[PDB]
DNA sequence: CTGGTCCGGATG
DNA sequence: CATCCGGACCA
C-alpha cells in the first residue's frame, strides 16, 4: 500500500489506467473517497481531485483546465477547498484567492478525469475513470457561478508530469504499449 | 408539508382526489415517485403505491387486489422498493417464499393510487388521471412465475382499510361529489 | 463530481 | 410500437 496522505503518483499505476467504477480507484489508492471530488487534508494539502463535469462552467484544455470546489449556498475556502488551495506555491487567501510565485514549485495532484466529464471536456475518456496524471495548482480565486448563480471557488491546474498524457500520439502508443483497458471489478 | 417517509393519508387529501398527471400526485405528498410504482425505504417500509396496469396477470376486486414488484427481464427479487412493501406485511421478513400475515390489520398503511391506465386489468380505475383511493394493507406476499411476462415476480396481496369510504361505492360517489373532487391539472394546462 | 432504479409523457 | 428526455429517490 501507501499511506492516504500520500503526495504524487501511485507506484505502479501508470498514466492512462483507466476503471469502470469510483470504487475501483479508490482501492487502488489513486483518489480515496468513493464521492468527493476532492481528496485533502484541509492543513495539509490536496492529493488527488476528479473531473466529473459536476460544474458546467468549468473548462478543460488537457494541458490545463479550471476545477471548482464544494460546499445551494455560498462555498468557502474550508476543507477540502483549502486543502487543495494549499497546494499553490503562494500565501492562503481565503477572501480573494492567489496565483502562484513559481507554479510548478506547487504540491502535485493526482487527477482522474471521469467519463461523465464528457458534459464539458473534449479530453474525458469514453467509458470510466482514467488516472491523467500529475497537475499542480497555478492560483485560485472565488467567483460567481455562471451555470449556478452562487459563489464558488474555482481553481487553474496545469500539468506537471513526466508521463505522457493519455490524448498525446505517445500517450496512446503508452497505453497500447502497456495494453492498458478497462478495468472491471470481478465478475462485473 | 410531511416529511417523505409518512405513514398513512396525506392531511387534506381526500380519498377520491384525482390527478392527471403523475407529478401532480408527487406535488401533493401523495406518491412521491415520478415514474416508480413503489414509494418505500428498503429497511423501513413502502408509503405508497400506483396501480397503472403495467402487468397483465394482476387483478382487482376494490377491496383487494394483486400487486407486482419491480426489478423485472430476470426475476425479480425481495430487495429495495419489493422488500420494502414486503416489510409492510404483519409477518416475518422472507425471501424465498413469502410470507402471510398473523394479523393483516396489524400491518403498516400503504396509499393506493389507481391511475387510468389501470383500466387494461382493472374495472376500478378511474377514466381518467390518477386517483387516490386511501389505506390499504399488505395480506400476504409470495413469488411466482408471471403467467403473462415468463419471470419470476414478487407478488402482494393488498386489502383495503380505511374510514374514508372507497371512490366507487355509493358512499365514496356521493362524498366525492359533496367535496366537488374534479380532475386536477397543471396550472395553465 | 455515486450508481442503481424506475406502473412517464410526448412524439410520430 | 420505438425512441427520447429527463428527474427524483434511495442504497
Amino acid at each position: 500500500i501507501v499511506p492516504s496522505n500520500h503526495y504524487g503518483p501511485i507506484p505502479g499505476i501508470p498514466v492512462g489506467s483507466t476503471w469502470r467504477f469510483r470504487v475501483q480507484v479508490s482501492e487502488a489508492g489513486v483518489h480515496r473517497p468513493h464521492v468527493g471530488g476532492i481528496h485533502g487534508r484541509s492543513n495539509d494539502g490536496a492529493y488527488s481531485l476528479v473531473l466529473a463535469g459536476g460544474f458546467a462552467d468549468e473548462v478543460d484544455r488537457g494541458d490545463e483546465f479550471t476545477y471548482t470546489g464544494s460546499g445551494s449556498a455560498d462555498q468557502t475556502l474550508t476543507n477540502m477547498n483549502r486543502a487543495l488551495a494549499l497546494n499553490c506555491d503562494a500565501p492562503l487567501d481565503d477572501k480573494i484567492g492567489a496565483e502562484s510565485r513559481n507554479w510548478r514549485a506547487g504540491k502535485p495532484v493526482r487527477v482522474i478525469r471521469s467519463f461523465k466529464g464528457r458534459k464539458i471536456s473534449k479530453y474525458a475518456p469514453e467509458e470510466g475513470n482514467r488516472y491523467d496524471g500529475i497537475y499542480k495548482v497555478v492560483k485560485y480565486w472565488p467567483e460567481i457561478s455562471s451555470s449556478h448563480g452562487f459563489l464558488v471557488w474555482r481553481y487553474l491546474l496545469r500539468r506537471d508530469d513526466v508521463e505522457p498524457a493519455p490524448w498525446t500520439s505517445e500517450g496512446i502508443e503508452r497505453s497500447r504499449r502497456l495494453c492498458l483497458r478497462l478495468q472491471y471489478p470481478a465478475g462485473y
